[PDB]
Order: structure tokens, then C-alpha cells, then sequence
């Protein structure tokens, strides 16, 4: 894909029609998708790790294709999937999530920060342990019962939220753009053949969880990590689950 490089540490690309997923490395790349619907509204779901990147995203979003109406989804708790709500708090963009996702963010967040602080202690990483140490971990602002999901629509456009079970994190879910059959499956899917961190994972339903997913018509399905966006992610990542 072409890549739109808004900075150092953030790409964008064009992967569909009015679909941009944000890739943010800090340092790790990270991946948010932003929806354009209709000409007034956007769905943004998970973030960049820090609000300053997330405003970034935002700005130029509203400056390419017009002021938009946000609504964000945080597809779990970690740094890598809400790290820029503050940014989101401050536009008074509504940010949906799990009750889940508020109880691991209350009992875990700052535990989860320090062990994230403990990968970066090493020469070349000083940038991000400092800005790790500081980004302000706010919650979902509208809040639904995990395992119920969420259905709603935007400027008409239906969005589908759903859990298919404990993957990489209790809270971990998808959401579905039945309009555009685009999943962003985020952290419970993989590129490459590992795991990534399993300190908050469920090695006994991560995989049947996933098997769920086969059941959504994708043309695009969006990885919490690493550039690779074609339905067969779904496949790759049950391939390297126990
Ligand atoms: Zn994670
Ligand atoms: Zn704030
Ligand atoms: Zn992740």
C-alpha cells in the first residue's frame, strides 16, 4: 500500500476505500483503524499508544476529508490499544468498551505500564520509557457488557461489536463493518508465527475464539500488529495457536 508518513513514528495507509489503518510505532508498531462514513463521521477503533499521536492522526484525518464526528471502540485494555484516549476525553469523543476492559485497566493498567517499562530499560529505548512512564491510562467513556457485545449504527451504517471469547486478553473483541466486510480483529490475531506477549492470555480458548471468527465475510481484516491485512490473517493466526 502507499504509505502516508505523518511523522517518524506514524504511517498510514489507505487499505480500502475511506479505511486508513494507523500505524504507530512507539516503539513497537501498532496498529488503529479509522472509518470514514458518510461525510460527517468516523469510527476509530483502538488508538496509537499516546494521545499526542492520536491528535495527530485526528488532525489530519479532519483536514484531508472535513471535520469529522469520532466515535472510538478500545478493542482491549493495553497501552497499544487505548494509549491516545486522553486525546479522545479532551475532544468529548465518545469512547466505547467492554466492562472488562474498565476492571483490567483498574486492577491491571499500572502493573501492565511497569512491565511494559521493564522491555524498554535498554540503550536506545530512553525516549520511549520516559513517555511510557507518563501516558495518561483513561478508560472507556461508554461501556458495555462484554460478553453481550454491542451492535449500533453511525450516519446509518451498522458497526457490530463482538467477544468470541478469552484470546490474548480477557477483554480482547472485534469489530465488524458488515457494509464494508471489514474486521479489525486487533491483538487476538497474529502476523508471523508467535504469540506475542502472553502474560494476560488464555492458551485454552484462545484458538476455538478465534474459529469463531471464520463466520465474518471479510474482504480485510486488520492484526493488532505488524502490516498484513488480507482475510488469510485469520488463518495464520489459528495455524500458530496451541
Ligand atoms: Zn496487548
Ligand atoms: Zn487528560
Ligand atoms: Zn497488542
Amino acid at each position: 500500500y502507499p504509505v502516508i508518513r505523518l511523522n517518524d513514528e506514524l504511517e498510514v495507509r489507505e487499505i480500502l476505500p475511506n479505511a486508513f489503518v494507523i500505524t504507530h510505532k512507539f516503539p513497537w508498531g501498532g496498529n488503529s483503524l479509522v472509518v470514514l462514513i458518510g461525510e460527517k463521521y468516523a469510527v476509530f477503533v483502538d488508538t496509537p499508544y499516546t494521545p499526542e499521536a492520536t491528535e495527530n492522526v485526528l488532525d489530519w484525518i479532519n483536514k484531508q476529508y472535513g471535520n469529522r464526528q469520532f466515535i472510538e471502540i478500545n478493542t482491549g485494555y493495553h497501552v497499544d490499544n487505548l494509549g491516545g484516549n486522553d486525546a479522545l476525553l479532551h475532544r468529548n469523543i465518545p469512547i466505547i468498551g467492554s466492562d472488562k476492559t474498565v476492571s483490567l485497566l483498574r486492577e491491571r493498567g499500572e502493573a501492565t505500564r511497569q512491565l511494559t517499562m521493564g522491555w524498554l530499560e535498554g540503550p536506545g529505548n530512553e525516549k520511549f520509557l520516559k513517555r511510557h512512564e507518563t501516558i495518561p491510562y483513561v478508560g472507556p467513556s461508554q461501556i458495555f457488557q462484554l460478553t453481550e457485545g454491542y451492535h449500533f449504527t453511525v450516519g446509518d451504517e451498522p458497526i457490530e461489536v463482538f467477544f468470541p471469547g478469552e484470546t490474548h486478553a480477557p477483554d480482547n473483541i472485534v469489530v465488524y463493518f458488515p457494509e464494508r466486510k471489514i474486521l479489525f480483529g486487533g491483538c487476538m490475531l497474529r502476523v508471523g508465527n508467535g504469540t506475542g506477549n502472553r502474560a494476560d492470555a488464555n492458551m485454552d480458548t484462545w484458538k476455538s475464539s478465534v474459529e469463531r471468527l471464520r463466520d465474518f465475510d471479510c474482504v480485510a481484516v486488520i492484526p493488532g500488529h505488524g502490516i498484513r491485512f488480507d482475510p488469510g490473517v485469520i488463518e495464520n493466526t489459528i495455524s500458530v495457536l496451541p
